[PDB]
């Protein structure tokens, strides 16, 4: 049932439901950057959809009018190359987004969508999100898409997968002198420097420089110990950062590579004669 410029619909849910879409969309960096008074129309906005086990929800190449959220259930989406070649780029479940990309940028479907069992979904139109969400999303997704293709870290990834880092960047700048990540201290953050210069430092003895594209703060996050290090400014430093919950949600399929960055620290500590148990694990 509806109940009664643009005029957003709201679409008759219960509490429950409307509680288990906020949880999916709290933890969609394509919603939860919205006020409460829009983050509540967009939950109005959402009606449902049922789908039985083997449907395609979505055909790669069709027009895209709705996007989704997955409830109940599990999707998996493909692309067919070569000689019908099946190739799956991911699989979906409870609380993911799918569909966001027609709506973002006008295009064809960039993949199927198959429901792999019975799915309960819900819809968002495409007016709902041009009007309330995308503006917001495509801009900070312009101002970051290529600085992030430049970052050796994320090079080896999907650029679907990249661009999803964008929209949950923070942006700060930090002056000539400032610390940016102080030795001793407890820190849930990762940081990548998108301009200017810095430089490690631990007890005193100096151990890496960066500048533009490089990244730190990792070692906090994966090893759960306080900084193992000071970083400071030497300039006007500007840097992006994720929290602790976006970084281990985006980074795993690079966690291979942090950790080997990790044991080239080993060897500059080991030559200047400092603490390596903060390389290990507790
Ligand atoms: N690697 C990927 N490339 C493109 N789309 C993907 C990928 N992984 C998942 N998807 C989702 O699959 C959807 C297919 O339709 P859309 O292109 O509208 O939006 C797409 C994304 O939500
Ligand atoms: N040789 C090194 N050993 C440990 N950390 C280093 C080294 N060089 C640079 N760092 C960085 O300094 C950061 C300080 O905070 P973290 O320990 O979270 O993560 C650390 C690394 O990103």
């Amino acid at each position: 049932s509806v109940s009664a410029n643009f005029i957003p619909k709201v679409y008759k849910k219960d509490e429950k439901e409307k509680a288990k879409i906020r949880e999916a969309l709290n933890e969609s960096f394509l919603f939860n950057h919205l006020n409460k008074k829009e983050f509540e129309i967009i939950v109005n906005a959402f009606f449902d959809k049922n789908v039985e086990k083997g449907v395609n929800i979505i055909n790669e190449g069709d027009y895209g009018d709705l996007l989704y959220v997955i409830d109940q259930g599990e999707v998996e989406i493909y692309k067919t190359k070569e000689n019908n070649k099946k190739e799956v780029l991911t699989v979906l479940k409870s609380k993911d987004v799918f569909g966001e990309l027609a709506l973002l940028y006008n295009s064809k479907r960039a993949a199927t969508a198959t429901a792999l069992t019975k799915c309960h979904l819900w819809a968002l139109d495409r007016e709902s999100f041009t009007y309330i969400i995308k503006d917001m999303v495509a801009k900070k997704r312009k101002m970051y898409e290529d600085i992030l293709s430049h970052v050796n870290i994320l090079k080896d990834m999907d650029p679907y997968e990249r661009c999803k880092v964008a929209d949950c960047l923070k942006s700060k700048s930090y002056n000539d002198g400032e610390i940016i990540i102080k030795e001793g201290e407890e820190g849930d953050t990762f940081f990548i420097l998108i301009d200017g210069n810095a430089v490690a430092s631990k007890d005193n003895k100096v151990i890496k420089t960066y500048t533009k594209g490089d990244y730190f703060g990792e070692l906090a996050l994966l090893k759960n110990k306080p900084r193992a290090a000071t970083i400071k400014a030497q300039n006007f430093c500007q840097v992006v950062y994720l929290d602790r919950k976006s970084f281990k949600r985006l980074l795993g399929p690079i966690e291979d590579i942090l950790h080997r960055n990790v044991e080239n620290y080993k060897k500059v500590l080991n030559e200047l004669g400092l603490d390596t148990t903060c390389i290990d694990e507790n």
